[PDB]
């Protein structure tokens, strides 16, 4: 006969009242529920819990299912449980600020998240297509990174304490992003006999390339056999972007400030699962090894992602 | 001046000829390339490698990019490298057949893949939307599971040697599947004052439910506060399916054959990362603990996924 009124949400915006008894578990009476970070599905409602807001993760109403699809986009059924679990596990992590630069301190093999996050921090005019990603992005810019860390890990299928691939995660996250201004990428494919074909990429698709790590290797002419029997070529003919991200496999490269490289920053893989985020500032390389800075003018390192400023190119 | 002709593919169907010198790496001249399982991007082409078929993973032509989008569906840029790497790492795994039942032997924390695969093996009339998933599914049914294991791991973002969640992977894989016949799921939401709302689910969406582990808990009436001030209910009103998969959080349940349960099979989590696939056959529970069988009539276990036969229900 004793009951408690609880408020149920999936978004912290819309709430439904559920009347619960104190003779059965939360899982039996309602479903998977989180309260102030912890999963209380296997607990029996306590009189003190009346009026509290609970986060449900399964057995959602039609209205809850729609709100979820609009907030997170299409997600698998375990998404909410993984996101709320991640959010709780990641709470103790520390974002430190070294000379106004936010870096994720080392804990539970999170070093790849440092390279990912610090790289996203340099990407000008990027909005997130998924509202929940945009809210956590904005909270991260304000000084509270928990939501963003957990959502990236949730969308990337990253396990707490497990090492991962920075490039994998960066591109996965960036597939859910949009560009505020406009960008173009024109790849011309041709045979002097068969004809010319132009392929046009717009938005942030024009700002990311995987398989090349220099603007020279990007702009280089590619040649292979044509159907006619002659030569077929592929070459980048137009490129207009607010920034440029080029990614590749760990590749030894002597990085020096003496030649003033056109790139702004780069990530490095060291080997297991170790990542370092480097930036070019004041004629130096600032190496951010998970909330630990080190400055050098020259570095021979296994380069992965390389960030360049805006492109204004015509072949 | 010495050159070799190599054949480049992303699908083993369409091939392009590339002329390569023996004075530069494969990565420099073409890109990320795999040959007979191994990544040879950092090797210099050898005269003996002329006429061989190479699998490229980055710097794809427009025609290769389109063929890839049609074969695998939209995938992140690291997909091919992870799939080819996984394919190579997983080669030594063994599928054993115990009394005509295929089960994945234990190796590199693959136990969750055993629960996933053995569960998919019972799902009648399922086709895969993504062609590459359908080809590997068909190869798996024929006795060669490598491609299927690696693709599930590739789409699920599973790392070789790392433990994972069977339910996560099952639903992820099943989101890329379709049903050959037809299924219906009708959820009625109502207030005796505000009115009735029917929500209809079709295909294999009507065959999967997360948050409930019994057909009784599924069919149970859910009640919460309506906007009007009265009671609002949610109840399953129609259900027609060729099979039914119900998933939940590990939940202790005494499973007995004495009551002849309506379900056909179920998965169990034991705890870390350990999974067991159980089937109901001949008045017994056959426990498949990664290519190891054990028979019992009663089992008190932390049940996750539960598979039921076709549903023919009207409330
Ligand atoms: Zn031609
Ligand atoms: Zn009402």
């Amino acid at each position: 006969q004793l009951t408690i009124e609880v408020l149920v949400t999936v978004d912290g915006v819309n709430f439904r009242t559920v009347v619960l008894n104190n003779k059965n578990t939360y899982r039996s009476q309602l479903g998977c529920v989180f309260f102030n970070g912890a999963d209380i599905s296997d607990t029996i409602p306590d009189e003190k819990q009346n009026g509290h807001s609970l986060y449900l993760a399964d057995n959602l109403t039609a209205d809850e299912t729609k709100a979820l699809k609009e907030l997170y986009g299409p997600v698998d059924p375990t998404f909410l449980h993984r996101f709320y679990s991640l959010k709780a596990a990641v709470h103790g992590w520390k974002m430190v600020v070294c000379d106004k630069v936010r870096s994720l301190k080392l804990s539970d093999n999170n070093c790849y998240l440092n390279a990912v996050i610090m790289t996203l921090d340099l990407l000008k005019d990027i909005k997130f297509v998924i509202p929940a990603l945009q809210h956590a992005f904005m909270k991260h810019k304000g000084g509270d990174s928990t939501d963003f860390i957990a959502l990236i890990m949730a969308y990337g299928n990253c396990t707490f304490g497990a090492p991962d691939d920075a490039s994998r995660l960066l591109h996965t996250v960036l597939a859910k992003a949009e560009l505020c201004c406009s960008a173009r990428m024109v790849w011309r494919e041709w045979c002097n006999v068969c004809g010319i074909k132009d392929v046009v990429l717009q938005g942030l698709k024009a700002c990311c390339y995987v398989g090349v790590q220099t603007v020279e290797d990007l702009r280089a002419r590619m040649t292979y056999v044509c159907q006619c029997g002659g030569e077929r070529h592929r070459q980048l003919v137009e490129h207009t972007t607010p920034w440029l991200l080029l990614s590749g496999t760990p590749n030894e490269k002597l990085v020096t400030t003496s030649t003033a490289p056109d790139f702004v920053a780069f990530n490095v893989f060291q080997g297991v699962g170790h990542y370092v985020h480097a930036r070019l500032k004041g004629g130096l390389i600032l190496k951010f090894d998970s909330g630990t800075v080190s400055k050098t003018s020259d570095w021979k390192c296994k380069v992965t992602d390389v960030l360049f400023p805006g492109q204004k190119y015509s072949s």
